[PDB]
């Protein structure tokens, strides 16, 4: 759903992005976080994953810059060293809690992927474990090769994202939909521009066919850039121009915000692209903010390195990077507060 | 298209809709205008069609309310009683001239329609006859019955509109795309809401796949209402709420304006729906204006009736209705100037 139900979804979306805030994605599966851990010599125990999250969530002052945190499902069952549920660290700070609800990717046609997990999504939305969650996330990933992303893969993934979106909303959760364009490929920036415009517009088609409440959806999107294996160079301004044009061409006025993923880009580049895009002229209604994992927490991992002695310095790096991303979400990174 | 080419398209779009202005559609084919003529006893001669248009275009002061006029192709070859090309009447007033470029509709599947004319559209855009035109229009029509509009018909028409759009733009013309939802059918307002959201979102998909410059496209859309053969009642406020929600859900920030078609609705209702929609709250970047034929000119035809003695009163009705539509495009119809 009724009017009040819809207004709640809208309000939650706006509360997450208030005052130049963005999202800390901490939702990595054990496998994804494990690979980052192993590179740095940190063993992939549940204990180390729990401690990492606690390090993140207990950072003093983070709520000034972070409007929501995306949790992995295992993290909802976990407590701090002090016995306090990790979700309580975020509730006391007034930060919105989110749950990543996709169950990963499986192969689709030749060389491509779809995301999976819809068949019990409604059930999982109602779980008592996620009672404090007010938003969710679900990721699809688009590989780029010649002739790919195929139109079938775009349609299928967009349809999955949209079905996820409506199920979340009927359960009182604001969905973040993440149609990630995978950086690791060989493709020009021009091609990325064009395909981003195919994906984002088709996504909005599917959201609309499912009668999703658009003011209650957040879009988690890749910057428009060339692929890592390309020898094409770009700058923050060109990324800002191309990404903003793609978004003005495809995202309706009713969407409350776009939250960029860092995607394998520098922390530095992900934040500078955000600032640059927020300096661009071009009337729009949605906020342009962030939903970073790597851009926000790579520095924490590198500083911490499984050594508790390094934790404070790790938290200070998170707070400093969070500040920069928040300034950048308002186009003020060049300006002194 | 280059940067300058695109900025021209954008500027033209904005010039048409400046200061609460809208579009006078005068583009009816001989067959469409003939049927309106016959109802009122006026013979369907070329001379009478020429005189009607002259009556419209020579109305004193119309340029205050009308930013562009859509002409039928035959009208580009026609002169006033005084020997002045009819297009010069509009050029001297500073009104933008447009050309309707579709060649009508043919049958599609069972009970539905597609619009036609793409195969020589590029050629026709370059014709010397349309040299003074700076915009164009192309209409598709969506019949409603059970199970219809079909997804095939939505895709095909949206694809035709988008191909038209890019051809126009490559020729320096701002395209108006008109995905009309036909009023004459039996369907609820709720169903019209849902299908409008299917059509508008799919349209934006196709515009994006064709890499159309979105700030240089105008959308000519039906109000969301129940069908004429329905016994469902609505009011201006409900139409405003439903139509605005459909548009916020589907139309990107980059579109410069939506221009409503009157569609068989009252002149009174078409203008009151416009005013109502412009009184609604909900952040948006595009103007909400009009591209009326019937709502603006039915009164002229009824007053004139093929009798030159009635012409001045006919022109005064056009100027008065134009004023009302302009006030309504700014949400000021209740307010005294």
């Amino acid at each position: 759903m009724d009017c009040d139900h819809l207004l709640r979804l809208g309000m939650t979306a706006k509360k997450i992005l208030e005052n130049g805030k963005g999202i800390l994605a901490a939702d990595e599966t054990p496998k994804t976080l494990g690979r980052r851990f192993e590179k740095l010599g940190i063993t992939n125990t549940e204990e180390n994953r729990r401690k990492f999250r606690e390090i993140l969530f207990s950072t003093k002052g983070i709520e000034r810059y972070i409007g929501g945190v995306i949790l992995n499902q295992e993290t909802f069952e976990q407590t701090s060293g002090s016995g306090v549920p990790l979700t309580e660290l975020l509730k006391k700070k007034g930060i919105e809690i989110g749950i990543k609800l996709d169950k990963g990717l499986i192969d689709y046609k030749e060389k491509e992927k779809i995301s999976v997990g819809l068949e019990d999504l409604d059930l999982r939305c109602k779980s008592s474990a996620f009672k404090d969650a007010t938003f969710a996330k679900w990721r699809s990933l688009f590989y780029f090769y010649d002739g790919i992303p195929s139109e079938d893969c775009i349609n299928e993934n967009c349809s999955i994202l949209a079905k996820y979106a409506i199920i979340c909303q009927k359960n009182g959760l604001v969905p973040i939909v993440e149609p990630e364009v995978f950086l690791e490929g060989d493709y020009s920036m021009k091609r990325s521009y064009e395909v981003t415009r195919q994906i984002l517009s088709t996504l909005m088609k599917y959201l609309n066919y499912e009668l999703v409440y658009i003011p209650g959806v957040l879009i988690k999107a890749s910057y428009v850039t060339s692929g890592q294996l390309s020898n094409e160079k770009y700058t923050p301004k060109k990324v800002a121009t191309f990404t903003l044009r793609a978004l003005l061409s495809t995202i309706p006025c009713g969407i409350p915000g776009i939250v960029f993923l860092s995607g394998g880009h520098g922390s530095e580049d992900a934040i500078g692209f955000l600032n640059a895009i927020n300096m661009e002229r071009g009337c729009r209604t949605w906020s342009l903010s962030f939903s970073f994992a790597r851009a926000l927490t790579d520095g924490v991992l590198e500083t911490w390195r499984g050594d508790d002695s390094n934790i404070e310095e790790a938290q200070k790096i998170l707070l400093e990077t969070s500040f920069k991303a928040c300034r950048g979400a308002e186009g003020k990174l060049w300006d002194q507060e």
